[PDB]
C-alpha cells in the first residue's frame, strides 16, 4: 500500500480518478481503461516520491528517473502528471530546498491580502510558479490566526494550537519540513463540579452516554425524517437538542404516572378486599339432632373459614406486589440538576469546537464536513504553532502593518490601497493583475466595512457572507513557576452552574508550568468585556475549588485572547449557521471577473471539506495559486 498511502495522504481515491483529473486529462478518461490504470500508478508513485522526502523539490527528471519500467518510457504522460501535481500543489508544496530555477524574470503581478496560513501558502507556490507577488498584512506579524505567545520559557498558542490526525492532512508534510515537534493529546478529561468535587466515574459516563444519544437523534430526525425547516425557519442544533430533550422528560413522566396508577390500583383493591375480610370476619361472628347440630355448623364455619384464610392469602399476593412496586419505582427525572449542569458541559465543549453557541448551528448542516475528518490521534503543537507560518514567510515580500482599505479591479486590471497603520498618514498604492483576498470571514462581514471594492462584490458573494457564521472562542494563558495540578492529565473540565454560562472556563489543559483555560459559547463573547485581572481571578477561584486554595499560586504571565474584538479577525473561524450550508463555502471560494477573472478568494471560509482549520487554509492557498497560474500563465 505505498503508493496506495500516498493517494489516501494525498486526499485522492488510489484506485480512480477525481472530478478534477478527468477534466484535466479528458483524453485518459474517456480511453482505453488500461491507459487510466497507467496514469493512477504514475500519479500516485510521484505522490509517493514526494511524501518519502519533502524537504527537497521533486522535478519531472528526477521522477522519470525513480518510475521503473514500463512507467519510465512514458515520457510524455509523466510530464502531463507531474505538471498537473505541481500546479494543483500536490508536490512541491509548502518548504523544500529547491534545484532548479526561480526564473530572474516574473511574469505577471499578484496581490495577496494577508499573510495567514492560507496568503502564505497560496504566495510561496505563486513564487514558485515565478509569479511577482506581495502579500499586504494589516498586523505586525505574519500567521494570522496561528497566533503563539512566547517569553522567556514559556509556549502558548492563542490561536489554533491541534493538527486534527495527520492521516491525510497536508499538515503532516509541513509538519516534516519545518521539524515541528507533535505530541499526541491525552482523552482523559475528569470532570469537577463548581463546588471543585471530582465527577464520579460512573456519572461521567452516564451523561457521556446520554450525550451522544441526544446528538444522535437529532441526526436522525435531521437526515432520516428530515425535519429541518419549523414555522418557515431554519431548524438549529441547539433548538432540537432541547426538543429531544423535552420528549425524554415527558417520557420519564409518562412512566413515572403510569408506575402511580399501578401502585392506587393495587391500594384500591387492597383496601376493597380487606372490607369484604372484615365484614367476613362479622359473619364468623354471627355463625359463632343435637349431635348433627354439632357436625352442621362445623361444615358450615369451616366453609366460611375455607373463605376467609383464602382471603388472606390472595391479601398477601397484593401487599408482596404492592411492597415491590414501590421498592422498584422508575426515574423520577430524565436528568437531575446537577445531571444537567453535566451534560451542560459537554454542550459546551461543542460549541468550543464549534466556536459558537448551538442555537446558531445548521441542524442540516452543521457537521458537513465530518465524511472528510482525516485518521490518527489529534496532537498538540509543543514548540508553538507559529513555527509553521513564520517558516512558510522565509523569502516573500511581505508587508507589514499594512492595512489595505480598498480594492479596485477591472478588466485591465487592479489596484489596492492600503495605509500604514503605524502612521496612518501615508496611503500606499499598489498595481497589479490580480487580486488574492484572504481575509476572514469576520472582516467581510463587518459593517461598516473594513475595506471597499470597487465596483461592489456581487450580490450573490455579499448574501453568502451574510448567511455563513462566524464564531468566537478564547484562551487565558496562566504561567505558573511550578506544577500542581496532575502532570498525567492533559485536560480537566470546570462544570460551571448555569446553562447560559456553561462556556465559562469550562476547561483547563497543559502542554512548562502552563495551563490554558477555554471560554466557548455565549460566554466567549461576553467575557471579552472582562479586564485581564478580573478573568484570571475567576480562574484561580476554579483552581482553588479543584486542587485547594494554598496549592495555588499568583501567575507569573498572563495572556488573554479576545478575538471578537480583534479587528483583523473579527472572530475565530466560520461555521454553518441556520440558514447556510457547504455550498456557501464554495461561493465564497469564486472568483469575481469586472470577461478575465481579477479578484480571488482564500481562506478557512472558502473551502468546503475542511473548514475552520489551519490545514483548510492551507488548501485554499494551493487552490487559488493553481487557479491564478492556469488564468495568467496558462
Ligand atoms: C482561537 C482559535 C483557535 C483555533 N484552533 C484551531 C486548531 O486548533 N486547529 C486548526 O486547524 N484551526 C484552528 N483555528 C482556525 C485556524 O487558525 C484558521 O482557520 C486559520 O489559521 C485561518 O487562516 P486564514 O489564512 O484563512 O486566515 P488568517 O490567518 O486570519 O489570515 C488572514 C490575514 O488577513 C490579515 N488582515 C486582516 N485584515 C486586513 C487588512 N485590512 N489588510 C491587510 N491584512 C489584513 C489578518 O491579520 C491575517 O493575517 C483556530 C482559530 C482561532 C482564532
Amino acid at each position: 500500500s505505498g503508493v496506495e498511502g500516498a493517494a489516501f495522504q494525498s486526499r485522492l481515491p488510489h484506485d480512480r480518478m477525481t472530478s478534477q483529473e478527468a477534466a484535466c486529462f479528458p483524453d485518459i478518461i474517456s480511453g482505453p481503461q488500461q491507459t487510466q490504470k497507467v496514469f493512477l500508478f504514475i500519479r500516485n508513485r510521484t505522490l509517493q516520491l514526494w511524501l518519502d522526502n519533502p524537504k527537497i523539490q521533486l522535478t519531472f527528471e528526477a521522477t522519470l528517473q525513480q518510475l521503473e519500467a514500463p512507467y519510465n518510457s512514458d515520457t510524455v504522460l509523466v510530464h502531463r502528471v507531474h505538471s498537473y501535481l505541481e500546479r494543483h500543489g500536490l508536490i512541491n508544496f509548502g518548504i523544500y530546498k529547491r534545484i532548479k530555477p526561480l526564473p530572474t524574470k516574473k511574469t505577471g503581478k499578484v496581490i495577496i491580502i494577508g499573510s495567514g496560513v492560507s496568503g502564505l501558502a497560496a504566495a510561496r507556490q505563486l513564487q514558485s510558479f515565478g509569479m511577482d507577488v506581495t502579500l499586504l498584512e494589516a498586523r505586525d506579524r505574519v500567521g494570522g490566526r496561528v497566533a503563539t505567545f512566547r517569553k522567556g520559557n514559556y509556549v502558548a498558542d492563542l490561536g489554533a494550537m491541534v493538527v486534527t490526525g495527520l492521516g491525510g492532512n497536508p499538515m503532516a508534510v509541513v509538519s516534516k519540513q519545518v521539524n515541528m515537534e507533535l505530541a499526541k493529546i491525552k482523552q482523559k478529561c475528569p470532570l469537577y463540579e463548581a463546588n471543585g468535587q471530582a465527577v464520579p466515574k460512573e456519572k461521567d459516563e452516564m451523561v457521556e452516554q446520554e450525550f451522544n444519544r441526544l446528538l444522535e437523534a437529532t441526526s436522525y430526525l435531521s437526515h432520516q425524517l428530515d425535519f429541518n425547516v419549523l414555522n418557515n425557519k431554519p431548524v438549529s442544533l441547539g433548538q432540537a437538542l432541547e426538543v429531544v430533550i423535552q420528549l425524554q422528560e415527558k417520557h420519564v413522566k409518562d412512566e413515572q404516572i403510569e408506575h402511580w396508577k399501578k401502585i392506587v390500583k393495587t391500594q384500591e383493591e387492597l383496601k376493597e378486599l380487606l372490607n369484604k375480610m372484615v365484614n367476613l370476619k362479622e359473619k364468623i361472628k354471627e355463625l359463632h339432632t343435637a349431635e348433627f347440630l354439632v357436625k352442621s355448623k362445623h361444615r358450615d364455619l369451616t366453609a366460611l373459614c375455607k373463605e376467609y384464610d383464602e382471603l388472606a392469602e390472595t391479601q398477601g399476593k397484593l401487599e408482596e406486589k404492592l411492597q415491590e412496586l414501590e421498592a422498584n419505582p422508575p426515574s423520577d427525572v430524565y436528568l437531575s440538576s446537577r445531571d444537567r449542569q453535566i451534560l451542560d458541559w459537554h454542550f459546551a465543549n461543542l460549541e468550543f469546537a464549534n466556536a459558537t453557541p448551538l442555537s446558531t448551528l445548521s441542524l442540516k448542516h452543521w457537521d458537513q464536513d465530518d465524511d472528510f475528518e482525516f485518521t490518527g490521534s489529534h496532537l498538540t503543537v509543543r514548540n508553538g504553532y507559529s513555527c509553521v507560518p513564520v517558516a512558510l514567510a522565509e523569502g516573500l515580500d511581505i508587508k507589514l502593518n499594512t492595512a489595505v482599505r480598498q480594492v479596485r479591479y477591472t478588466a485591465s486590471g487592479c489596484e489596492v490601497i492600503a495605509v500604514n497603520t503605524r502612521s496612518t498618514s501615508q496611503t500606499f498604492i499598489y498595481k497589479c493583475d490580480a487580486v488574492l483576498c484572504t481575509l476572514p470571514l469576520g472582516v467581510l462581514k463587518q459593517q461598516p466595512p473594513a475595506v471597499q471594492f470597487v465596483p461592489p462584490l456581487p450580490e450573490w458573494k455579499t448574501s453568502a457572507v451574510q448567511r455563513m457564521g462566524f464564531g468566537n472562542l478564547n484562551k487565558v494563558v496562566l504561567c505558573f513557576d511550578r506544577v500542581f495540578w496532575d502532570p498525567s492529565v492533559n485536560l480537566f473540565g470546570h462544570v460551571g452552574s448555569t446553562t447560559a454560562s456553561r462556556g465559562e472556563l469550562f476547561l483547563f489543559w497543559n502542554l512548562a508550568p502552563i495551563l490554558l483555560a477555554l471560554v466557548a459559547g455565549e460566554a466567549a463573547g461576553i467575557m471579552e468585556n472582562i479586564s485581564d485581572d478580573v478573568i484570571v481571578g475567576r480562574c484561580l477561584a476554579i483552581l482553588k475549588g479543584i486542587f485547594g486554595s494554598s496549592a495555588v499560586p499568583q501567575p507569573k504571565e498572563t495572556v488573554v485572547s479576545r478575538w471578537r474584538a480583534d479587528p483583523w479577525a473579527r472572530g475565530s473561524y466560520s461555521y454553518v449557521a441556520a440558514g447556510s450550508s457547504g455550498n456557501d463555502y464554495d461561493l465564497m471560494a469564486q472568483p469575481i471577473t469586472p470577461p478575465i477573472p481579477r479578484l480571488f478568494f482564500a481562506g478557512e471560509h472558502t473551502i468546503r471539506n475542511y473548514p475552520a482549520t489551519v490545514h483548510g487554509a492551507l488548501l485554499s492557498g494551493l487552490r487559488e495559486a493553481g487557479r491564478i497560474a492556469d488564468q495568467f500563465l496558462g
